[PDB]
C-alpha cells in the first residue's frame, strides 16, 4: 500500500515506494525525439524516447530536458516522463498511492502549482506533498541541526535549520550546478581537440565528468605538479573504441565550485556561500553550524570535495571553531530517503494534500505548512 | 516537609527550601518564542523555552521577560516560569509547602495582590507570605541595624532598619539598575563597531558585563591612565569564536551608577542616594546607620563596588564618622538566605496567610504585618 | 569662496557649495571593476568606474560599496569617490574650501577619525566638520523643536530635538534600511520567476523599487484587494527590452518597514521605534514631539509612506494628541540642505576645525561640540 | 492477385511476385541492333533482341544499354525491355498488379519521374512505389541496424540504417562500378593479347569475370606469388574453342574496389568510403555499424571479398571495436527478396501510389514518405 | 621596413604589409599533387602546385587542404604554402618583418604552438603576435563594441566585445562554414544530373556557389514562386564550355545558414546563434549589442544575407530593441585590415613575442595577453 516517493531532480528521476531502502527506478530526465527524417507514424517506430530509452537509442536523438535550473519548462516532455514511470518503471496505478514530491526552494510558484494541477488531473492522483529537497537530506541524516547544501544539475542550494526550526531568512540559490561543469568540460576539452557538441555528444561528457573528476586540495599546487606527466593524465574510451587523455581537466573543471568566475559566473564560491549563510544567522547559533555542515546531491560526489571544503571553510572562520562536515556515501539518495521516512513518519500523514481539499479550496492550498 | 523560598526577582530566580544552606534551582526569568517560521504544533516541537532552555535554544528565540522594574506585565509568561520550577526544577508538588515570596519595596499594590491569587488559584498553595527583599537581606548578615542597599536587575533600593523597626518613612526606590547598565555597554560598546541589538545579543552583553566590568575607585584618573593600552584592554571571546577587545567601558558602564547623568537618570548616584536617605532620619540613628551600610544583590558584585563606595560616603559624611560597609560574600543570595531563615524561624510561622484566610477575608489580608 | 556640503551617504553622494539652492553634484557611491579578463594597463581602459560611469558601463563591472550600513569599509574606494568628486564632478581645487560632512549617529569612531584624517593629508583641507545628519535635516525643514526621522540605504535613525537641546539619549539606530527593501525585492520578485543576482541585477531592482513601489494605508486589505487583477499589476520594461510584471510586491516589500519581521529583522517597526522613542522622553515633550514628526531621507519617498506612517502613530497614541508629520518634497536633499544652511551661518563658522587644530590636538579634536 | 517486384538495375532485370520466394524473370537489360547491312522490315527478321535474345545472337548485333550509372538515358530501349517482360518472360497483363520498383539514392529526379510517368500511362499499372535498393537489402537480411553496401555495374552505393530511422545525410554513391571491372580486364587481358573491342567481345570479359576473377587478402603478396606459376594461372575457353591463359589478372582486377586509382578514380576504396561514413555518424552509432556490415550485390560475389573488407576495415577502426560483415548466400537477389518482403507486408500497402493518385497531384509525388 | 600581416585562413592566404590598404598576396591554401602517373623526378616537373598554381594545373592535380576546421592538420604542406608566400609571391626575406598571424578561437593549443615554433625555426622570424580574426575585424570597423560574426571555409564564430573588454565566456563556434555549404550543393546539383565528386569539381562548385548563390528573405515564399520558372532560374559556363542551368539551389544552399538540420547540423542557425550568446551577456550591454551587429567572412558575401540575418534576429528580439547590422564592404579583408590597424599601432609594440623570449620562456608564451 502506502506512498510514493518521487525525486523528480533536473539531472534525474529516482523513485521508488515510501519505505524502501532504496529507489526501485533510477533513469536521466530526457526526452529523445529522432534527428534524421523526421519521424514514421504507422510503423509505430517512436519519436518519444525517454530514460534509458533515449540513453540507448542516443546518437540518433535530440536530447532534450524538461527542466532547467529547477524550472519545468516544457511541461509536455515532464507529462511524458510522469508516465513513463508510473506505467513502465513502477508499473503502478498512479491513483493508488499519495505521492511525495520534492522541489528546490525559491522556485516560481507556477511550478508548484501546475505540477500539483497535473497530478490531480492527469494522474488522479488521491494525495500529495511537495517538500524541500534540503530538509529531506537532513532528516536522512538523521540531524536535527545542521546546514544542508544539496546541489545537482539545475540548481545548488543552502538550507540552515537549528532543532528543527528551519530558517527561511537565509536559504541561499545558485544557479550554478552541474550542467555548468560539464558544459565547462565542453570548452576545457576543447583545448586538446575533443569536440562535443551535440546533446549525445553532452552526454557523454558528463560520464568522463563523473568518472574521472576530482577535486584538488590546493588547485595552485595542483597546477603546479601537473606540469609533469603524471597519475594526473588518465585515459578514456569513448563508445567507438577511440581513447581520450584528460590532464589538467580532471581538477581544472571543479575548482569552478570554488572559482566560479572561470565561467563568468560573478558569486561567491560555495565554501564562501556557506560560511556567509552562517554570518547571516544568529551568533548562538552558528556554532553548531559550523559543527554539523550536510552535504548531499550528486555533484558533491567528487573525490575530496569535502576535505577541500572543510579546509576552505577552516581558513574563513575562527581557528576556535570546529569545522565538520558530514557527508556519508550514498548522498545521491539523500533526498529520496527522507522522503521515505517522512512519508512512513505516522506524524507526518496529517500534510497530505488531498484532491478533495485541492477542489475545495485551490492552487493556493500547495503553500501551506504546519506539523 | 517544611516550606519553600522563591527568590522571583527581576533577573532570576533563585528557589530552593527553607532550611536549605542554598537554591536549588537558579535559573533567568526567561520565556523564549521562536523568531523565524513561526511555530509547529502536533510535533510538540515547543515554543516557550524557559530559563536555561531559553538560553540553550537563544538564537531563535525572542526573549521576553514578565517583570519590568519590578512589575509583573506579562502574567502568563510568569506563569510559565513558575510552573516550570515547581514541576521542572524543584520538581515538587506545590500544595504540600508553603510559600515564601519577595518583593521589591513600593511596588504597585496589584503585583502583590494578583500574584498571591495566582498561587493560591493556579497552584493550590497552602500558604504564603512576602517579604520585603531587603529586610531578608539584613537577616542574612545577621545584623539588627543596618542600611540595606538591595540592587538587581529592574530596582534598586534603600531601607534603613534599627534593631528591628523598620524605618517605612525613609525607604528609597530607584529605576536605575542592571537593566540599565546593560543597555549602556550596547550603547557604548558600539563606539567600537562591536553592535548589538537581539534578546540574544543582550544576552551576551550581560555576559560580558559579569565577567569584565569592575568599578574604578577614581574614574577620572582611571580614564587618565586609560589613554595608554594597559591591563585595561581585554579580550572576550564570543559564541562563534571571534573575539572583541573591550577598553574604557569596563569601568564607564559601572560609572553610571555614581553618574547617573550619562543616562538621562536625573537622579542621584547611589553614594548620595545612601546619604540623603541617612540625612532624612534622626541624628540619634545616623550614626549607626553610617558603621552598617550593608550591600547586597547581583550588581553590587562588581570589583571595588564596595571601596569605591565607602570613599564616596566617606567624603559627604562627617571626618569624625565610621562609614564601614558589610559586604560579605555571596550578596547574589542574601535575600534568599534571609528568607530560609525566617521561614525556619519558629516565631515567624504566625505571619503565615493560608488560603482559607484568604477565602475569608480577601486580597487586601496580604498588606497585615504584626510579629 | 564659501565651504564645499558633502552628503556622503551610503546610497549616494550629492556634494555642493554652501549656499547654492541645490547639489551641482548628484551620483552613486559606486565603484566597478571589470568583470571578464581581468584588466589592461597601457591602452588605459580603465578599471575603475565611479558613479555615473559605473553606471554606463555597469554590465561588464563589479559593484562594490565602499560603505556598508553607514560604515566606510573599502577606504580605498572611498578615496577613489572623493577624488572623482573634488577633480571630475564639481572640479574644484579641494584646498581652497572647507568641507561640512555628515553621518549617522553611533557609528564607530574610527569613521569620523580615519575619515577626518585623510581629508586632511589626503586632500589637504584647510577646514573641516562632521555633522549628524538628522540634526541638518531638521534645520532644512526651519523646525526648532520635532523627531528627525532619516532613513538611507544603509540606516534608519531617529533623533529627537526639543528647541535646539538635541537629546542624546533616546538616539536611536536600525540597520533596516534602502538596501534591505532592495535584497527582499529581490527575493519577493523571485516567486514571479525573476531572477537577479549579479550587482548589476541588483542595481536594476532598485530602480525598480524606486519608481513602482508604493506604501499602502492598510496591507491586510491591501493583500485582499490584490487577489483581483488590477491596477496593482504594473508593467516595467528592462534595459534589453523584455517587460516585467509586478503585483503584491508593489506594496509588499514597503510593508517590512513596518513590519520587519519578514526578513528576520527581530525589531520594532518605524511607527513602533518612534513611539518607543517618544515614550524614552520626559512627558512634558511628547507633545510637542507628536505634532512635530519630521521625515527625510530616500526612502521615505513611497507614496503614502507619511499617511501609513500617521495612522499608525495615531494608533499608538492617546486619542487626543494632535499627530503630524513634516514631510516637504525634497526629503532627498533635507540633509544637504541643512549643510548649506550651517556652512552659510555666521555662528556656525567657530565650528570649523582647521587642520592646524587638528596637527596641534590630533584625532581626538573631531568628537567636540560647542555653540 | 498480389503485386510484381522488378529489380531494373543496370545489369540486369530481375522480375517476379512479390512473395515469391525468388524471380521468375532474370535477364540481362540489353537491346541489340543487326551491325550488317541494316535490317529488313516485311519478313520480320527483328531488329530488336532483348536480353536472352540478344544473348542467343550477340555475335550481330550492337548490343547496347539504355543505363548509364543508375540513369535511363535510353527511354525507348528502356520501353522495349519492360515490354519483354510483361509480355514474354513473365507473361502478365501489366495493370493487373502493382509495381515495386527499386533505384539507387541520389539519381537525377527525372528518372523516378519520368519512369513513373511511363509505368502508368504506357503500362497502364494500377499504383507503384520506388524504394532505395540498399534499404530492400537490409530488409532482406532482416537487420535493423547496419550499413549496407551494395553495388552493381552501374553504381556503388552507402546506406546506413539504425533500427529504422534511416540516414539519408550520410548516403554515398560511386560511379566505381561491375562496367568499370569489366573495362579493366579489357585493358589488363591486353597485356596478353587478349584483344577485346566490340560490345559482343565486352560480354565475353564479363563472363569470364564472373567466373575466374577472386580478392586477394594481400594484392602485394599476391603479386609476390605470382611471380611463380601456379594455381593463379587459369585457362579459360572461349566460345570459338580457343583457350585463353589468365594470371594475375585474376585478381588485379578486383583490386580495383580497394586501389581505385588504378583506373583514375581518384576517390576512395570501398573499405575507405564506408570506415568514412561511419566516421560521419555520431559516436553512439558507430559501434553497431562495425558488427553490422551489410554487404549485398554482384560485385561483392567475388571469392573472398568479405574477408579482404574486414580485414581492411578492421585496420582502420580501433581495436576494441567488433568488426563483422554480414554477407550471406543469393546477395545478388538481396534487394528483390527485400521487395517481395515489403509488398507482403501489410502495413506497407499504405504506400502504393496509384494512377489516380498521380492524376490528380502529379509528378512530384513520387517523392512521398511516411510509415 | 615595418611588419607583416598574413591572414592564414582555412579558405585561402591574404597576405601584405602592415600599414597597406590592402593584401599584395592572395591565393587559395592548397596544394596539388599529381593525379595520373606518379611524378617525374630529374626534369623538375613539380609535384607540388601551390595556390594559383594548383589551380591553373587543377584538373591534373589532387587538391588538398592542410587546415580543416581551422586545424592545420598537414603542417608539411602548410609549410610549403609560407614558403610560397614569403619567397614566390611577397618575395621577402621572412626574418626581416615580425609577423602577424591570426586564428579562430577555441582552437587546439598545439596550433598556435607547434605553428610558433616553425615561424621562429624555420624561417628564423624575429617577433610574431598571434591574434583572435574576430577581434581584428572589430577593429577594421572602428567600432569599440558589438558582436563579430566572422565566417569562413572551415569555422564560424561569434566574439562579443563591449568598449574592449572581450568578453571570453560567452565565445561560440561552428564548425557549419563554407565549406559545408560547398558539400551541400554537390548534393543538391545532383538532383539535375550535374554530378561532381573529384576536387577539382569541388573547386568548380565552390566557383559557381560564390558567383550565383544567395539568401532569400522568405525561404519558404522563395520556393513558392520556385514553382514558376523565372530569374531564379541561371545559366553557368563550364571551363569546357558546357552549360549548367541552377534553379532552387541559388537559396537552397544558403538557407542551410538558417536551417543547419538540412545538412544532419543538429545546432542553431545563425540568427539564433547569435541572439543566444546576446542571451548568455548581462542585460545592461544586450541592447549596444542589438545595435551593433558586426558581420564579417567570406560566406557572408552572399546577397541579402545581411537584410536575412536582421529579420531573423529582429522576430527572436523584443520589439522595442533596435536591431542594426554593421556589414560593409570589403568584409573578405576585415580580419586582414584589422591587423594592419594593430600592426601600425604603437601601443601594439609591446605585444610582440620576439624569438628571444620564446626560447628564453618556451612553447607556452603565446598564451600571454595585455595592453
Ligand atoms: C531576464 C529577466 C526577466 C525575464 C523573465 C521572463 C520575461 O519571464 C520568465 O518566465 C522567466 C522564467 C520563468 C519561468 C517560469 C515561470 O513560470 C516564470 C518565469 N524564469 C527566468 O527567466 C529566469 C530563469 C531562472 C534562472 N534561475 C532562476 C531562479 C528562479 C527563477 C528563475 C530563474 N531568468 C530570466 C533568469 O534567470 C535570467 C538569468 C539571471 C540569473 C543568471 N543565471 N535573468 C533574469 O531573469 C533577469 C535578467 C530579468
Ligand atoms: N560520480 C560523480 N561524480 C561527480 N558528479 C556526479 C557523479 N555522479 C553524478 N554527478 C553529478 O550529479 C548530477 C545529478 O545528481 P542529482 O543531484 O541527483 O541531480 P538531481 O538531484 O537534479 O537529480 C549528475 O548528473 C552529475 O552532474
Ligand atoms: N559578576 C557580576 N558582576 C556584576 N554584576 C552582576 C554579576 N552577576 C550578576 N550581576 C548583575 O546582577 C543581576 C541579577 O542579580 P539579582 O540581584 O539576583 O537580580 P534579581 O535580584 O532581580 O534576580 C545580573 O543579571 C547582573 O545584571
Ligand atoms: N522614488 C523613491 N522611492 C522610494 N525609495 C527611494 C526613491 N528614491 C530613492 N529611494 C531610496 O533612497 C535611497 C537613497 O536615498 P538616500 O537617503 O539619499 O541615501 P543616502 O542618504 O544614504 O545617500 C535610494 O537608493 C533608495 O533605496
Ligand atoms: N560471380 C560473380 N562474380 C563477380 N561479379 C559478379 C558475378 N556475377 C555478377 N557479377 C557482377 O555483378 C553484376 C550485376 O549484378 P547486379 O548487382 O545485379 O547488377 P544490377 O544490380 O545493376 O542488376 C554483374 O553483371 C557483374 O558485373
Ligand atoms: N561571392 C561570394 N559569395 C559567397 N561566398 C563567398 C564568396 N566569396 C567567397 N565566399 C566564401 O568565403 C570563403 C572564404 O572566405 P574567407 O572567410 O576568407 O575564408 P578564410 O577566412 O578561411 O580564408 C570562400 O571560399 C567561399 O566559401
Ligand atoms: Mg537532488
Ligand atoms: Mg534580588
Ligand atoms: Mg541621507
Ligand atoms: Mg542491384
Ligand atoms: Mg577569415
Amino acid at each position: 500500500t502506502t506512498a510514493l516517493v518521487c525525486d523528480n531532480g533536473s539531472g534525474l528521476v529516482k523513485a521508488g515506494f515510501a519505505g524502501d531502502d532504496a529507489p526501485r527506478a533510477v533513469f536521466p530526465s530526457i526526452v529523445g525525439r529522432p534527428r534524421h527524417q523526421g519521424v514514421m507514424v504507422g510503423m509505430g517506430q517512436k519519436d518519444s524516447y525517454v530514460g534509458d530509452e533515449a540513453q540507448s537509442k542516443r546518437g540518433i536523438l535530440t536530447l532534450k530536458y524538461p527542466i532547467e535550473h529547477g524550472i519545468i519548462t516544457n511541461w509536455d516532455d515532464m507529462e511524458k516522463i510522469w508516465h513513463h514511470t508510473f506505467y513502465n518503471e513502477l508499473r503502478v496505478a498512479p491513483e493508488e498511492h499519495p505521492t511525495l514530491l520534492t522541489e528546490a526552494p525559491l522556485n516560481p510558484k507556477a511550478n508548484r502549482e501546475k505540477m500539483t494541477q497535473i497530478m490531480f488531473e492527469t494522474f488522479n492522483v488521491p494525495a500529495m506533498y511537495v517538500a524541500i529537497q534540503a530538509v529531506l537530506s537532513l532528516y536522512a541524516s538523521g540531524r536535527t541541526t545542521g546546514i544542508v547544501l544539496d546541489s545537482g544539475d539545475g540548481v545548488t542550494h543552502n538550507v540552515p535549520i537549528y532543532e528543527g526550526y528551519a530558517l527561511p531568512h537565509a536559504i541561499m540559490r545558485l544557479d550554478l550546478a552541474g550542467r555548468d561543469l560539464t558544459d565547462y568540460l565542453m570548452k576545457i576539452l576543447t583545448e586538446r581537440g575533443y569536440s562535443f557538441v551535440t546533446t549525445a555528444e553532452r552526454e557523454i561528457v558528463r560520464d568522463i565528468k563523473e568518472k574521472l573528476c576530482y577535486v584538488a586540495l590546493d588547485f595552485e599546487n595542483e597546477m603546479a605538479t601537473a606540469a609533469s606527466s603524471s597519475s594526473l593524465e588518465k585515459s578514456y574510451e569513448l563508445p567507438d573504441g577511440q581513447v581520450i587523455t584528460i590532464g589538467n581537466e580532471r581538477f581544472r573543471c571543479p575548482e569552478t565550485l570554488f572559482q566560479p568566475s572561470f565561467i563568468g559566473m560573478e558569486s561567491a564560491g560555495i565554501h564562501e556561500t556557506t560560511y556567509n549563510s552562517i554570518m547571516k544567522c544568529d551568533i548562538d547559533i552558528r556554532k553548531d553550524l559550523y559543527a554539523n555542515n550536510v552535504m548531499s546531491g550528486g555533484t558533491t560526489m567528487y573525490p575530496g570535495i569535502a576535505d577541500r571544503m572543510q579546509k576552505e571553510i577552516t581558513a574563513l572562520a575562527p581557528s576556535t571553531m570546529k569545522i565538520k562536515i558530514i557527508a556519508p556515501p550514498e548522498r545521491k539518495y539523500s533526498v529520496w530517503i527522507g522522503g521515505s521516512i517522512l512519508a512512513s513518519l505516522s506524524t507526518f500523514q496529517q500534510m497530505w494534500i488531498t484532491k478533495q481539499e485541492y477542489d475545495e479550496a485551490g492552487p493556493s492550498i500547495v503553500h501551506r505548512k504546519c506539523f
